[PDB]
């Protein structure tokens, strides 16, 4: 069709592994962070120009849809202007000018040019080519426009705290715009746009290699770079500065991706509606970039939510992978036959396996070598990370068993779904320890919940849809090898865990409990989407209310359970002792 | 024909482009000598890794052209055993083994990754593509089997250092063959080869843009921290160690060159004579590669011959721009008709001057900011220096006038052959100073001869081939824009330089008089060549016994006498004060 979602999970793949290889190298202490400022002056100061300039100056700038671009900046004006506001309303005072400048900021400058340029090169490069040059408009045209405004309230507290009894509203205007003009992004794109003029959109030939060889440079090296600089930045912030993130990256990742949607629809009446779709996509996908590391080096040079910033920032980096990802496969399911579309949520099933299984076998060493796992309650954790990681191999098998090998493929069907409801089962049975803990009096019952409930209720219950006898199901999807039996036992086995895990966290209210808590509430989250996905089916058998679209979203938490625990528990320091 | 030259130029453009930024940057101090570390570890452990397996994995090796990659290799021994018992035979038995191991290990090993594989890339992907694998081929199969030799001796010569009574003649052997595989460019082409063989050459798609992404980055940052560590290597050495380098970088940028070359012919009998051309010199290209940074890290590693090691290093890298692009010019030379092949040298002659004006004017500021020119020697090599700066403009205009306005481009020509006879009588007028230096109580007199000798006979001596009237020449080349009187006044403009500079050079046997002497030892190398061709024609007029070839090496001179003084005169610190 328009978007080439297959070419997809590969671009991720580049720009995320690029991104955990510098990761990885900063906290092996291959890179020194001192070590890591050349990388990232060679990327700011030379790979970035040169490729700016060059695509500057050949952009023809007369076959540039401006309305597109007009709805991405008025999107982004919208979003600024809102947390602004909000931040100006509720900020105490002191604080109240850094985090009006800085927080907007954070909320629509986004990585337009390390993470963003690959995957839109990915989608896009054989249907919409032309989709590409907006990075190069969007980006540097938002900075210009937004970020004086930012700056100017950063300078404006900065008179604050010096107290300067004098007052220069015109010279903190001109310190904010200053700032601005020398960002490389600005100045270099107006030489380059200078030059599209002079040089007729023709790069000289004889620079042209030098041109390309230092700017084929910066994407790689950007997202190595990326990857030293998240080394270490998450800190410890208290609840409240934990829920300024989470609506800050909220903003960035699903309030501006909506908006830019809303706004293409809204202003784009061209007479393609093929092509009024493609471009309403590609704005939702622009709108899902991650945050920019430039928005965490304002907030060095200002000095200013330094560490929120760069939470955020890294925050923000992580979790738009698997958004970009979910989102683009969601925004092409309108266009697909029912039978292309259950082919499609297993090829997602599977890739999600792919990386699943990779950060469960990471974070399942971490722990044994650390032998964090025989202490509670990492002890239940380490269980149910066990059970995601059958699940991975079970999927990336099962699409390899639906519709061949019947009997072969009642027991990949079985130990996906004993593993699958294990996992069920042992998120409930984790928030009761986690409740336990405040009976720390009350020693806890591993025994009889670690195999007796945490396995053994889940296996019972396959045996359960499982009494049918060559009842093997040729349905694409491991959810429906059985009939409403199987949707019944998986609708009742989230029950018991729903509820569980819920009254047991309330009354609830390194042992790491906060993380713990962490996951529970997130893999909560995902028992809610498949119960409802279970029942809603049990009530309107096959329904088509973006049912197929829930029945998604359970594919994604069910094989991506193992990447939530990742983040939480994989990068987390940890004593190995090998020998 | 086989050899695309015209792209050659803007290929080292790039190499040596991008090299030249780092190098700045690092004068600068944009990216310190700490901080240059990040981007050497990312370039070794990351981005080579991956360019190497990804073209490891993709090589048919079943289309090899074994016996090209045979004749290089052995080339490659035989300078490896040459230079090894030289050293063996003439150095002291104390830095005998030192020297035994890496001379010949710096004299082979050369930069074919980065500055190798761009330039092979624009000579050959349109002609000969199946060229480009080779690179890949070469440099580590070379490593493997020539490197454990050097190693072997470095070894052998720790022992005596330690002079450790024990003796471990098999240890030794083992400790080179171990340092050898602990090499990336081995270990990584050997994994590559394995999965070459697994993967059916078929680099997994998943992957594929990891292993792009992370390659694609390799050259341009490479070549950048190539530059940043060519800051500050070349220490004052001795002359001894002097004549040493000038032998070692001679063996890896003439001797090995003419050797790969020989050795293709040699065993090469294929039936094409195109193609066995084409490979021939594609051996050549291939020797005059610049000495590889491993060297000097290996040097560092064994704390052996570091700073004869590393100054060599750089100075190869320098010299080997001019060499690789007047080499595959001459190569062409052949295969170009009468006419076409005075449109080449223009074109050549063209080229040089637009590098050599931008080291003039830097090497003209630096001594005006300094006020070094105010002082001598440095005001008449100022001097040299402007004329050398007027040439350039000349020359890339007289391409732009020759066959045209016959009366407009005799200023031109004029302007041309003044200020290109004043570069021939500054050289010997430099000499002679540098000469009254050692009459040091005896005051020169730059007054007379810094114009009314400096530029006042060379002035006269172009309206002695100008007293013709309506002579323009359209001749493609201003050497023969007028008769044999032109050839004449430009034979005996050289013979006062050529033996002025000779006996004040010889007589005379931070004034920088040990750099001087450097400079006018090298314009004399050139005042011989252009003084040949002058006296050649006048012979035999129109001669063909390789006299076009001196045509050309007197326009590569002509026109890169400035590049000349730049390297000598214009890396030079200098206090230039702006205020
Ligand atoms: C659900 C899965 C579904 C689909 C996925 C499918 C496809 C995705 C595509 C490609 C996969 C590639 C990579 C995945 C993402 C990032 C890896 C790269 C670098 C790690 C840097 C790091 O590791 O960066 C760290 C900062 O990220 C963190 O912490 C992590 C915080 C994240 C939140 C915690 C929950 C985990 C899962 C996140 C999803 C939440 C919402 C999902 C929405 C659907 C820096 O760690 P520190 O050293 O600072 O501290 C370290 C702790 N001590
Ligand atoms: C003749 C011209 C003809 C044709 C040219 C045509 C095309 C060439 C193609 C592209 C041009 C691009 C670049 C030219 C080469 C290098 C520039 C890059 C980086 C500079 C690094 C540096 O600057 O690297 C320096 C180490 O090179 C040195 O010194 C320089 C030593 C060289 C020898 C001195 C003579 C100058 C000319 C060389 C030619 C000699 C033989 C020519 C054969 C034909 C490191 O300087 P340091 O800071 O260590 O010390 C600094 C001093 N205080
Ligand atoms: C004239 C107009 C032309 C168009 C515009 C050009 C735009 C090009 C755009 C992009 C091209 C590449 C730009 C990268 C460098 C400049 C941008 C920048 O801000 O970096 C600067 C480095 O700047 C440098 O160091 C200079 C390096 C340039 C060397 C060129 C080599 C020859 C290549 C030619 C190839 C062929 C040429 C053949 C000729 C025909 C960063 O330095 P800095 O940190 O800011 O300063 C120090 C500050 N502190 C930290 C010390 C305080
Ligand atoms: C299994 C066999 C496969 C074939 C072989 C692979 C070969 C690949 C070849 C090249 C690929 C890239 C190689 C670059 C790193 C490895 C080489 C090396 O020596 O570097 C090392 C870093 O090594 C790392 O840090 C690891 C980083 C890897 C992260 C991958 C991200 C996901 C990408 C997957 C994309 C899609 C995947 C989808 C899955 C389907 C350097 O570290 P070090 O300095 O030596 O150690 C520390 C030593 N001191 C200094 C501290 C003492
Ligand atoms: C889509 C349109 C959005 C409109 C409504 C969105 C709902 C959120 C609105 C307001 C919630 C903001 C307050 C949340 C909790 C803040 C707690 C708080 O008071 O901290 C204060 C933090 O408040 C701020 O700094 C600004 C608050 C966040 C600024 C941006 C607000 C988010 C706007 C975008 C959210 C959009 C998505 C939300 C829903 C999906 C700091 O001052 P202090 O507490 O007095 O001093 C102690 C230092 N922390
Ligand atoms: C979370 C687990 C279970 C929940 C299942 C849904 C999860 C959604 C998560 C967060 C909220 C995002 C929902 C956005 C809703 C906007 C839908 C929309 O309006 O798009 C309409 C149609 O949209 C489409 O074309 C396809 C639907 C996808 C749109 C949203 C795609 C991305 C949102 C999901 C990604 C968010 C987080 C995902 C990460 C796992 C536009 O037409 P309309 O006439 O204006 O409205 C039609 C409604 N009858
Ligand atoms: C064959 C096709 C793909 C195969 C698999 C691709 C993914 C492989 C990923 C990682 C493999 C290498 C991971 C560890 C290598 C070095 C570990 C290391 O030493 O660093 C350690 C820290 O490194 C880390 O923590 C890295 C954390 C993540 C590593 C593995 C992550 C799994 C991937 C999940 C993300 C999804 C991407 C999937 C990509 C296929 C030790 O640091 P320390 O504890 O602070 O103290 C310093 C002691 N040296
Ligand atoms: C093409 C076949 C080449 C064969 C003949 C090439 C002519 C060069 C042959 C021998 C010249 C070698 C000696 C030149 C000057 C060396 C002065 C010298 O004695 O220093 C000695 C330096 O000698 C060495 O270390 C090794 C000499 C250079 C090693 C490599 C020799 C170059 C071989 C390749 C040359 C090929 C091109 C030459 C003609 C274009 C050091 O020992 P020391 O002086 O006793 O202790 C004081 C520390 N320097
Ligand atoms: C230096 C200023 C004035 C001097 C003018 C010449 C400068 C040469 C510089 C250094 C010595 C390099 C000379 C190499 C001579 C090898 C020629 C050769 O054998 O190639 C023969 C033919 O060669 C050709 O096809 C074209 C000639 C070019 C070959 C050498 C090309 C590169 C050498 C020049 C580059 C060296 C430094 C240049 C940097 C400015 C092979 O056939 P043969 O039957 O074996 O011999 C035929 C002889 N009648
Ligand atoms: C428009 C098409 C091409 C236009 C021209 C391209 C070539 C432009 C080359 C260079 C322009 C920038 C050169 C200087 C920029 C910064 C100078 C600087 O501050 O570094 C200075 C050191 O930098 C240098 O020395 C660089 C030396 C070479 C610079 C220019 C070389 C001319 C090019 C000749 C090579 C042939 C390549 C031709 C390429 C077209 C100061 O360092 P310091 O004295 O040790 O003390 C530190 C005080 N800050
Ligand atoms: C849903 C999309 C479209 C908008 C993005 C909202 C979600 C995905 C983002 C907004 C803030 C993010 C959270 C903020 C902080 C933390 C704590 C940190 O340790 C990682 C997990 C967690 C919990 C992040 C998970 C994802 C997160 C909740
Ligand atoms: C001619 C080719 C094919 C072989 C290479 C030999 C020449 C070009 C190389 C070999 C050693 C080099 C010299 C060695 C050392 C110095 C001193 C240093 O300050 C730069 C100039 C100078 C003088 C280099 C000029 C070029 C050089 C003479
Ligand atoms: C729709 O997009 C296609 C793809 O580039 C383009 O060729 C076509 O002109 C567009 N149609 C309209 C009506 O703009
Ligand atoms: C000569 O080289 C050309 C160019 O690749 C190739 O197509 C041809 O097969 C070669 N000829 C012979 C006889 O090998
Ligand atoms: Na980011
Ligand atoms: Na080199």
């Amino acid at each position: 069709p328009s978007m080439s979602i297959t070419r997809l999970f590969p671009a991720l793949l580049e720009c995320f592994g690029i991104v955990l290889c510098g990761y990885i190298a900063g906290r092996a202490n291959v890179i020194t962070s001192t070590q890591a400022k050349g990388l990232g002056n060679f990327v700011s100061r030379f790979a970035l120009p040169a490729l700016l300039f060059k695509n500057m100056v050949v952009l023809n700038f007369s076959n540039v849809d401006w309305s597109f671009l007009y709805s991405i900046l008025i999107a982004k004006a919208s979003v600024f202007f809102i947390v602004c506001v909000l931040t100006l309303l509720v900020a105490s005072p002191d604080s109240r000018f850094s985090k009006a400048g800085l927080f907007p900021i954070f909320a629509t400058q986004s990585n337009d040019f390390a993470l963003g340029y690959p995957i839109v090169e990915a989608l896009y490069q054989t249907t919409y080519p032309e989709y590409l040059q907006y990075i190069y408009l969007v980006a540097p045209i938002s900075l210009m426009m937004l970020n004086p405004i930012g700056f100017i309230f950063c300078e404006i507290q900065k008179w604050k705290d010096t107290q300067n009894a004098s007052q220069n509203k015109i010279k903190i205007v001109g310190l904010g715009l200053l700032r601005v003009l020398q960002n490389p992004i600005v100045f270099m794109v107006f030489i380059g746009i200078a030059f599209n003029f002079i040089l007729d959109r023709k790069v000289p030939v004889y620079v042209e290699n030098f041109l390309d060889g230092l700017g084929n440079s910066f994407s790689g090296s950007a997202l190595f770079y990326l990857g030293l600089t998240m080394v270490g930045k998450i800190k410890r912030l208290k609840k409240s500065a934990f829920v300024v993130l989470i609506l800050l990256i909220t903003a960035k990742l699903l309030v501006l991706p909506l908006l830019c949607r809303e706004m293409v629809e809204l202003l784009d009446k061209g007479d393609s509606v093929v092509n009024h779709t493609s471009l309403s996509n590609y704005a939702f996908l622009y709108g899902v970039f991650p945050v920019a590391p430039g928005v965490a080096i304002f907030a060095t040079q200002f000095n200013m939510e330094v560490e929120i910033i760069t939470s955020g920032m890294v925050i923000s980096t992580f979790v738009s992978a698997p958004i970009m990802y979910v989102s683009a496969w969601l925004l092409t399911f309108p266009t697909m036959d029912p039978k292309p579309l259950a082919y499609a949520i297993q090829n997602v099933s599977f890739d999600i396996s792919i990386v699943s299984l990779i950060s469960l076998i990471w974070s399942l060493a971490i722990l044994l070598l650390s032998k964090k796992y025989k202490q509670l309650p990492h002890m239940l954790t380490t269980n149910l990370l066990i059970a995601q990681s059958i699940v991975c191999a079970g999927m990336m098998i099962w699409n390899f068993v639906k519709e061949k090998n019947f009997v072969g493929q009642i027991l990949v069907f079985v130990l996906l779904y004993s593993s699958l409801y294990s996992t069920y089962l042992w998120t409930g049975l984790l928030a009761i320890s986690l409740f336990l803990l405040k009976k720390r009096e009350r020693v806890q019952i591993p025994v009889g919940i670690i195999i007796i409930s945490g396995w053994g209720i889940p296996a019972l219950l396959v045996g359960v849809l499982l009494i049918t006898g060559k009842h093997n199901g040729d349905s694409i999807d491991s959810a429906f090898f059985y009939g409403k039996e199987q949707m019944i036992t998986t609708a009742v086995t989230l029950f018991c865990s729903i509820l569980i895990a819920g009254i047991s966290l309330m009354c609830m209210n390194d042992q790491q409990l906060t993380r713990h808590v962490l996951l529970c509430l997130l893999l909560i989250i995902g028992l809610f989407a498949n119960l409802s996905s279970c029942l809603w089916w049990l009530f309107n058998q096959e329904p088509g209310r973006l049912y197929v679209e829930l029945q998604f979203f359970c594919a994604v938490f069910n094989f991506g359970q193992g990447f939530i625990s990742f983040g939480i528990f994989g990068l987390d320091k940890h004593l190995i002792i090998l020998p």
